[PDB]
């Protein structure tokens, strides 16, 4: 009975951004009886609830959500007896909750979630014994959680997350019998989570996280079975993992992460054969993975970086077919990458950088037709890079930089569709480079860096969307390509430290935006082109320590560093001619 279906030569139109009390204040004019459902949700609403409302004695349903209410809260809505649900939610609502919320005895659900209510949570609560469902999330609430909510049975769920709550957690909440959902993180809780807690038998989802909380986790904890959703992570927690958390046999995401937990992973995780997500990212944790992990039916997601995990990865992870992302970074794994890691092609992200991992680059990861991006920078891992790569129709990202791979390049590469970042820096190949590198239909970053390269740089044809190119430090020999201006997106050249001789490629003075160019140390003769000097990108232009000839140019070259010179000829830049 709302929206203005039921009239109750009278207007009925709800729309047109108007602010309100009077736009309705109309709509309690009609003394009505007969309405029993008042729902002015998004309609871009603003003002007051006016006082009349109290004449709508029959409401049952409130709904006044996604406005922009301001002012306190209404008292004349508690006058409202027959309110069995209540929501404002999403609005502008200030100052300190008023008292007498009781009176509203039949109410099972209010939801004032996200105003700007400040002051201390409304002990009035705890009086309303038919309540379910208590919102009072992202406001600005102070002080301590009312130990007198625990006495709210019936009430399966409570959400307070978003406020400036503190104080340590009432272990009375513990006594919510029928509580399913507890959602409170985001405030400045400290001290422990409650022993009590763990008789709340029905909980299926469980944060406070983003606090400050401290201590053990709780070992009783693991006597909430039931529960799906364990979200602790941005706190304080020491101590380990407890064994007893391995039955929680229905827990589908876990979330320790940003805390100080310390010691392994315990094996019995290995039997909560519904994990969907594990996440333990930035703790303290050591020791080995359990090999039982690799083997979880539903796994989908596994966050284990910033710890100092050691050993081998389990052989058999990625075989249940559903992993999609994987980060291990920054630990201390060994032993070589499992083949079954892409199994059922739903694997997107692939991190595995600063390990110690070892062996080669298993071919199965060339025929993972799903992977998106994939860093295994700063490991160990040898061999040749396998072929098959540019077959992948969405490998956009790849870092295989600072390992110890050897012999050739694979020329697959040069013609993956979308890839947009290659680096293979640092790495021992003492291979020429693949002749058709350039032809990159995408490609903004490659980076083969100290990686031991040599023979002459290939032609710069094509060239469509490189705006990075690092080759420094190899032993390039040769001439530095005449048509190196097929380039027009290039920003960043670093060529130095190789044997490139000959002259510096006077079509790089036709490049629109080049900006940081890099040939010295090599072997370079000839002059400066002085068009160069008339260039209005050029920012750095390293050609030191060759063998270089006639004036530098003038125009735009007059304000470079003169260090970026070695060779011997110069003009006034530093010694005139
Ligand atoms: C209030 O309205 C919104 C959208 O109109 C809806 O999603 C929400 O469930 C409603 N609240 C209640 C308690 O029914
Ligand atoms: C993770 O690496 C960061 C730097 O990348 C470092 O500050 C931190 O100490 C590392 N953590 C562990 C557990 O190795
Ligand atoms: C991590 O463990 C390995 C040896 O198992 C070693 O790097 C060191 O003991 C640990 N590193 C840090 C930063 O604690
Ligand atoms: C390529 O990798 C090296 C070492 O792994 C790193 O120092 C460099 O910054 C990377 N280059 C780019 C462009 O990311
Ligand atoms: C340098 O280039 C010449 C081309 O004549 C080639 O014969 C030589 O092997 C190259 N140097 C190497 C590969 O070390």
């Amino acid at each position: 009975l709302s929206l203005k279906t039921s009239l109750s030569k009278v207007p009925v139109n709800g729309q047109n951004d108007a602010v309100w009390c009077s736009w309705s204040g109309v709509v309690c004019d009609n003394v009505t009886a007969q309405v029993i459902s008042l729902d002015l949700s998004h309609r871009n609403l603003s003002g007051r609830i006016p006082i009349q409302i109290r004449y709508l004695s029959s409401l049952l349903y409130l709904n006044l959500s996604g406005n922009s209410l301001e002012g306190s809260f209404p008292t004349s809505i508690f006058d409202l007896t027959k309110l069995t649900t209540l929501d404002i939610s999403r609005n502008s609502f200030d100052s300190s909750f008023p008292p007498g919320i009781s009176k509203l005895k039949f109410l099972k659900v209010f939801n004032a979630f996200s105003n700007n209510f400040e002051g201390l949570l409304p002990s009035d609560v705890s009086r309303l014994r038919f309540l379910e469902e208590l919102n009072f999330g992202g406001s600005y609430f102070e002080g301590e959680i009312p130990a007198a909510y625990g006495g709210l049975q019936r009430l399966k769920f409570i959400h307070l997350a978003g406020n400036v709550l503190g104080g340590k957690l009432p272990p009375r909440l513990g006594l919510l019998t029928e509580l399913q959902h507890m959602e409170i993180g985001y405030n400045h809780f400290n001290g422990n989570i409650p022993s009590e807690f763990a008789l709340l038998s029905n909980l299926k989802y469980f944060d406070v996280s983003n606090c400050s909380l401290s201590g053990s986790l709780p070992q009783e904890l693991g006597n909430l079975s039931n529960l799906e959703t364990l979200f602790l992570f941005q706190n304080g927690f020491t101590g380990e993992i407890p064994e007893s958390y391995s039955n929680l046999k229905s827990l589908k995401l876990l979330d320790f992460s940003s805390n100080q937990l310390s010691g392994s992973i315990p094996s019995g995780f290995s039997t909560l054969k519904n994990l969907t997500w594990l996440s333990l990212i930035s703790n303290n944790l050591s020791g080995e993975v359990p090999e039982g992990i690799g083997e979880l039916p539903e796994l989908t997601t596994l966050f284990l970086w910033n710890n100092n995990f050691t050993g081998v990865l389990p052989h058999k992870l990625g075989s249940n077919g559903k992993l999609e992302t994987m980060d291990v970074s920054n630990n201390s794994f060994t032993g070589t990458i499992p083949s079954s890691l892409c199994h059922g092609n739903k694997l997107y992200k692939l991190i595995l950088f600063s390990n110690m991992f070892e062996g080669e680059l298993p071919k199965s990861l060339t025929r993972c037709e799903s992977l998106w991006r994939f860093r295994s920078q700063n490991n160990r891992l040898n061999g040749t890079i396998p072929i098959g790569f540019g077959s992948l129709r969405n490998l956009t990202f790849v870092d295989l930089s600072n390992n110890r791979f050897t012999d050739q390049i694979p020329a697959d590469f040069a013609t993956a569709p979308v890839l947009q970042y290659l680096n293979l820096s640092t790495n021992f190949f003492h291979r020429k480079l693949p002749e058709n590198i350039w032809k990159a239909p995408n490609l903004q970053i490659f980076s083969a860096s100290f990686s031991n390269l040599i023979g002459e740089i290939p032609n710069y044809v094509g060239c469509k969307s490189f705006y990075r190119i690092e080759l420094q430090g190899n032993s390039l020999n040769g001439t530095i390509p005449w048509d190196i201006g097929h380039c027009e997106k290039l920003l960043c050249l670093n060529l130095s430290q190789n044997h490139l001789n000959g002259i510096i490629p006077w079509e790089i003075s036709t490049l629109p935006s080049i900006a940081d160019v890099d040939l010295s140390h090599n072997l370079l003769t000839g002059t400066i082109p002085s068009d160069f000097g008339s260039s209005k990108t050029i920012t750095t232009f390293n050609v030191s320590y060759n063998q270089l000839i006639g004036p530098i140019p003038s125009g735009s070259f007059a304000h470079l560093n003169p260090s970026f010179f070695s060779s011997n000829e110069g003009l006034c830049g530093d010694l005139v001619g």
